[PDB]
């Protein structure tokens, strides 16, 4: 019922629209449902108003770019020149950018106009979007329940419509994770595929780090492709399948470490079997299969060195830097078991997390939370496992709607293909949406 | 005057000779011409006809392989199953490696044949060629001389006309300074372009590389595009450079803290001033060219904690893995100096080593070392400065021949491009070849 990001650059170029109405019917939509959710955080709308005059200056000019005069927020943490960034941190709050992140000055070219940022959790370190500067995102099919990690806001702007198209960060599933909550497509990139400079923490030069990475967040994987093709590194590799025949998936429903509602398996075996009726192959069972459990145990522990930046809590000796040129060895010996699995397989079907979105938690402690997995108590920490293989293999994972569970809560596949292989993951996506409508 | 590794795949696919004839023809052009170079150090000949006859199995059936039976070398630090890999380490000797390294299996998925391993020093860790396992490689120009380091090897082989490709490995200046000591050309790439599985740490599993790129060794520019987009992780977007008018490029010849000679910054010149001529713009100063004393001191901090793997003397202390994150920071803080110099420069012109090939040394301590410049004694580890630039910024750079000293010794230029330009610097190399032949 809202316009496609690729829709609007067209109905820009075509004339029944300009860049300016298409910024104001963007503005009255934020202003007119924001309200509940609180997701366009903060906002940028009279310069966004005159970089959109400058966008119907080139269209008047016979100027085509494939994103001119197109409406869209980013996620906080992306830096906007004189905008703040603060990660959720009152400390930073002040913090206003000098200049353009990588990705924003990627889509600027393309002739994207940026109306403002979308929300966070305080240091981009929850499953829910909440923090003293700005206040709490809610979901915008049930306000009460949380509307994802770090890019939760950006995916409830996209739910509500008030904007095509967003771009989010992903360590932890932070873009999977609240595309999922908020049922629409966000795509987690492979690892160095497109750069992080001006994904800085506030106040410093530091955006790289391990296993994080920066990818398109949309309700079309149209707009995800073109978006990935704007801000990737070097262009990356178009995918050549056509239909889903002759696919090879392999489907996970289950976790060593962790569960999934009966409502998220069924969901997910349905978009398997819609695959199988459309000539695809799934298996439910692999002796290529990496060791999931002792994936994860991996990935926690070079995640949480990451975060730490190195430091040691409560006197303990630091990790040394010998030891984590060995578990960088280690990560690379388990993409390696990644690329045999590949070779079988052409994607993995799974849940992106076991559960739905869950009711807000003033609880910052991950330990002291908890999930109902059918009624019955789960751990909540440990629903991580879904989201580790494709952050600590480095593949891309896309997070696709499949509908909704029975209390009206979005249920998202997770799609994980091989490393650098992200636009198979977009188009099988936008194969397995086909296929659910037959 | 010998034939290139795309002449030769035309050759066999027209039927001018068979991939067996070939395979021969480059066994007896090795067993004619090594004796006194000492290049092709690791032989796997009777393997190698069994693989040629293979390959004309396959045009026989008319499968199509831009490689197929072109018979070539590889670097002996990369693995090759059933040979060894020792990277010349007498203790490592008899390590045979169990799997062929990712850039042999994409080369031989492309129907080359490998006919053998080319020379390496002790580690590699010099600017010469030799080893107890094998001995010294000696320049083909200049028996007297060092072939050049770490690919000495390879350059000399492709230098003496034995093979047409071959591939190496550069942490300081190992595929640029080699091909310039022999001159042959030499493609740096980009870091993290190419993968480097495979090139293992004898009986490990630790590519272990920050800094380091392995790329392409041929005697043709074409050649080390068609390798490029052989091995590369994903395909490297190709050049749009059609000529020399209009290309800004920066030349140095000078460095703060290092020296060239004055027949190696004569090269240089001749080459820019030839690029004047052909209508390019150059310039020989730039407010946005970094500090590169500044560069030099950090790199070579890097460099030695990177081949330490962490570890410190008894007497020191261990660099800190939160000092590690930071050196990073640092890292990228001089990256994206060069992306602003590079938005008004398309490549630098400058040298690839102040000398051409020195004698042979058996002094194993650099600071013990020393250069003849025009006269005058030089400290030897200085010139790590030429190489500094493109292996600490990423950037990749290219070492192709120029001419020769006084002594007939050649002399390479060194072109350095932006991140992810790697066809950009074979292009603009092509360019100066020909603009320095009519
Ligand atoms: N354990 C844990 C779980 C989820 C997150 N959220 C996340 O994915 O962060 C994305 C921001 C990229 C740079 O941090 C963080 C930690
Ligand atoms: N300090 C210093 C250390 C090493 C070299 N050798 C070199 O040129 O690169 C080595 C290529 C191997 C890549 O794994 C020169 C100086």
């Amino acid at each position: 019922s809202e316009l496609s990001a690729i829709e609007t650059a067209a109905a820009i170029a075509g004339g029944s629209m300009t860049a300016l109405e298409a910024c104001d019917a963007a503005i009255a939509r934020i202003e007119q449902r924001d309200g509940p959710i609180n997701a366009v955080v903060v906002r940028d709308f009279d310069r966004a108003r005159d970089a959109a005059k400058a966008a119907d200056a080139e269209i008047a000019a016979a100027v085509r770019k494939p994103l001119l005069g197109v409406p869209m927020t980013i996620k906080e943490s992306f830096d906007i020149a004189g905008l703040p960034t603060s990660w959720g941190f009152a400390e930073h709050a002040d913090h206003i950018a000098t200049a353009d992140s990588l990705v924003v000055s990627r889509l600027k070219a393309a002739g994207a106009v940026f109306l403002g940022k979308s929300n966070i959790p305080v240091g981009l370190a929850d499953w829910q979007s909440v923090n003293p500067n700005y206040g709490r995102t809610n979901n915008p099919h049930d306000h009460s329940r949380s509307a994802g990690g770090s890019s939760g806001g950006a995916a409830a702007a996209l739910a509500a419509g008030m904007v095509p198209l967003e771009y989010g960060s992903d360590i932890g599933g932070s873009i999977r994770v609240p595309a999922h909550f908020c049922g629409v497509w966000g795509l987690k990139t492979t690892f160095d595929a497109v750069s992080l400079e001006g994904h800085y923490f506030p106040r410093t030069d530091s955006a790289k780090a391990d296993l994080s990475v920066v990818g398109p967040m949309a309700r079309t994987p149209a707009d995800l492709a073109l978006a990935l093709d704007i801000t990737s590194k070097v262009p990356l590799p178009q995918s050549r399948i056509a239909n889903l025949s002759g696919l090879r998936i392999l489907l996970l429903t289950a976790h060593p470490e962790t569960v999934a509602d009966s409502a998220t398996i069924s969901a997910v075996e349905r978009a398997a079997a819609a695959c199988e009726a459309s000539g695809a192959t799934v298996a439910t069972s692999s002796p290529d299969l990496p060791d999931l459990s002792a994936l994860v145990a991996d990935y926690t522990r070079m995640l949480l060195v990451v975060l730490a930046r190195g430091l040691a809590p409560e006197g303990t000796e630091p990790v040394s830097l010998n030891a984590w040129y060995a578990m960088l060895d280690d990560q690379a010996r388990m993409m390696r078991a990644f690329d045999r699995l590949f070779e079988s397989f052409d994607a993995i079907f799974c849940p992106v997390l076991g559960t739905t979105a869950f009711a807000h938690s003033d609880e910052p402690d991950w330990a002291k939370r908890s999930l109902s997995i059918d009624g019955g108590i789960a751990p909540f920490a440990a629903q991580l496992g879904w989201i580790s293989m494709a952050t600590y293999g480095g593949m891309p994972a896309l997070s696709m709607p499949l509908g909704a569970d029975g209390n009206g809560l979005p249920i998202n596949l997770q799609i994980i293909t091989r490393n650098w292989s992200d636009h198979d993951a977009i188009r099988i996506g936008a194969l397995v949406a086909e296929a659910l409508d037959r």
